[PDB]
């Protein structure tokens, strides 16, 4: 089956008492950045990848344009990069440390 | 204000690549067999109860037929018992340790 359809069909039959937990989970999945202890050292990363935000920032700082970053990592979107850049803006000390270490 | 319609909105906005993950999560949510640290000391239990799988297996192993379990614990369904027996079949060592004194 088509995946979007498969999920609609499941969600349409879901017990009402599970709606809140399902919503909370999918809302979490909407964030392109993920932090997971014991994955990439617990560092913030692009969701379901082994690409830490700081490595993207480091490659940019060393002169990689966005076209090169996206071309290198083929599941990566513009929104992922934009989210990485926003994460850096909100967490500059942490990321600058990761780059230095 | 309607969390069900909000859930519909968020699933429709989900990238293709995350749909399976969400499917698996929801299957876990609906599974008659639940495992979480804060209920039954992290032992496998029947959804919406504090009845561990191990207690149902112990009763079955002493000869309690399904109909007795269902009469005794009117919250349980046949799907719940069937799922308990499948869980035991898949995790026999774990359950047996829970039955044992310790």
């Amino acid at each position: 089956m088509n995946k979007k359809t498969q999920l609609l069909e499941v969600i349409a039959a879901l017990p009402e008492e599970l709606v809140d937990q399902a919503l909370n989970y999918v809302q979490m999945l909407q964030n392109p950045i993920q932090i997971t202890p014991g994955v990439c050292g617990g560092q913030a990363r692009i969701r379901n990848t082994r690409i830490p935000v700081w490595t993207l920032v480091a490659y940019r700082q060393q002169g990689a344009p966005d076209k090169e970053l996206l071309a290198n990592y083929p599941g990566l979107t513009a929104e992922d990069l934009s989210a990485a850049w926003h994460y850096y803006e909100q967490n500059p000390e942490q990321i600058d440390r990761e780059i230095a270490q």
